[PDB]
């Protein structure tokens, strides 16, 4: 009777939560697989994370699921190396990773400025805008100003040199999964607050520990708890939402009546659904503007064992590339993040070779793979990231129709499964509370 649209983490956890409360539900998934933008798949001779992959015990919702489904000890840290390669001014620079992390640490210290006054409770991101905010009016003028500034301009204005500017350019090409210059600096500042305002903790939480058994160990766990079969290959085309319940029409014309709808379809894919009545103009504006998730994630296999770390600013095909697995077949698997999905074919060896050639001439690519989420009709975006203005006038606007998903979370929004687990569960609680 409650229809959940989408069988990603948010819809799976919402279903389990409704099941706990004894509330009847049905999950409709457009694809022939569950997991959504988390997708552990058999590629290049390894289970590979085609979507998300890193976790941490400081992510409350993700960690509780890790504990629930037996993965407590099944995490492995990504490998480290001694040297990094970077491109500052149309030239490749090689230096120690220690020297790299010092420059990045100093830049993040400037990027985080204000986060202690903005986010004393980092799960209350809009507290500065609240009615009883008790800080100075200056802190109220800097918060709104930061929503309209990108994270690179904060570093340029502090007088950092071009090398550091190019390093943070590359960093946020990966972090903002697209063009960082159109992004909102407050995203970066909230990441810092959730990470005790320390760059090393931020990296520990988002880019260190991998699930040995993949995200699949978690989303199959949740689905394995459900007492109602997920309806795969059942795309939703129309949602009618009134005061008395709602109606959902599938792509095939099947009409489902429902007391409520929990819609986990990401912003990049909401255009496939006709909403009757139409969504509010403020929400439609965000849907038109889309995310800042125009990038891509690649997996590259090269000959030999090489501990590699490369940074390249926009418009590089890939901005951050790092070794992740050393195969017993004398090869290394690297992961890369790039700002523009249309400038790279994730499955073309020549394009992957062009990526490695950004920094080196002695490394040979033998395979490459990736799923282009932006060109995936049911996603339309990688992980959700914020354009200018979307920290205070974006994700919070989505409020018997409820939107749930990582892109609307209070905490680790968009970038982490933690946000999907948070918002799926709390949205189910909204439905539970209304029926009680
Ligand atoms: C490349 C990439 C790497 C990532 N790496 C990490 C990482 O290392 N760590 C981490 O914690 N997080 C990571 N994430 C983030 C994580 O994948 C997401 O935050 C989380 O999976 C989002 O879940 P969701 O349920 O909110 O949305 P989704 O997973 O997008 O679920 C929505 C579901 O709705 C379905 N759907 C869409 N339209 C319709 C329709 N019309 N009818 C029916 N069903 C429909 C979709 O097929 C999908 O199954 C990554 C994301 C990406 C894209
Ligand atoms: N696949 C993990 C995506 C990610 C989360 N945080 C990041 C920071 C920089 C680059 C990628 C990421």
């Amino acid at each position: 009777k409650v229809v959940i649209i989408g069988a990603g983490f948010a819809g799976l956890v919402a279903a389990r939560e409704l099941q706990t409360a004894g509330i009847e539900y049905e999950i409709l998934e457009a694809k022939d697989r569950i997991g959504g933008r988390a997708w552990t798949e058999e590629r290049m001779g390894r289970p590979l994370e085609l979507g998300a992959t890193w976790v941490h015990w400081f992510q409350a919702h993700t960690w509780t699921e890790i504990m629930r489904y037996g993965q407590r000890t099944e995490i492995t840290a990504s490998p480290s190396g001694n040297d990094a390669h970077w491109v500052t001014d149309g030239k490749v620079v090689k230096g120690t990773e220690d020297d790299l992390d010092e420059k990045l640490t100093a830049a993040m210290g400037v990027t985080y400025e204000g986060s202690e006054e903005y986010f004393p409770n980092p799960h209350d991101p809009l507290w500065v805008l609240s009615d009883d905010f008790d800080g100075p009016a200056e802190v109220r003028e800097r918060f709104l100003s930061d929503d309209q500034t990108n994270a690179i301009d904060l570093v340029k204005e502090a007088g950092f040199d071009q090398e550091t500017i190019d390093l943070v350019d590359a960093f946020w090409c990966a972090g903002y999964i697209g063009d960082p210059y159109t992004g909102s600096a407050l995203m970066a500042k909230q990441w810092g607050a959730l990470s005790d305002n320390r760059y090393r903790v931020m990296e520990d939480i988002t880019l260190k520990w991998k699930l040995n058994n993949g995200m699949r160990s978690l989303y199959d766990g949740i689905a394995g708890d459900l007492n109602t079969d997920i309806r795969l290959n059942t795309p939703v085309a129309k949602v009618e939402h009134h005061d008395n319940g709602a109606t959902v029409t599938t792509e095939s014309g099947e009409v489902i009546e429902a007391s409520a709808v929990i819609c986990t379809v990401p912003v990049g894919a909401l255009s496939n659904i006709e909403f009757s009545p139409a969504l509010p103009d403020a929400v439609q504006s965000v849907i038109d503007d889309k995310w800042n998730s125009q990038g891509a994630k690649i997996w590259i296999k090269i000959k030999g064992h090489h501990r590699f770390l490369g940074y390249a600013p926009k418009p590089a095909k890939m901005s951050v590339v790092r070794s992740e697995y050393f195969m017993d077949d004398d090869t290394t698997i690297l992961v890369g993040f790039g700002y523009d999905n249309t400038n790279i074919d994730l499955n073309s060896i020549e394009d992957a070779q062009a990526v490695i050639n950004q920094w080196r001439d002695d490394l040979e690519v033998v395979d490459t793979t990736g799923h282009n989420w932006v060109a995936d009709k049911w996603a339309g975006q990688a992980w959700g990231t914020l354009r200018k203005g979307q920290f205070t006038q974006g994700w919070s606007l989505f409020d018997q129709l409820f939107f749930a998903g990582s892109d609307y979370a209070y905490g680790w929004r968009g970038v982490c499964v933690d946000g999907a687990l948070e918002k799926g569960m709390t949205t189910a609680r909204q439905v539970i509370n209304s029926m009680r």
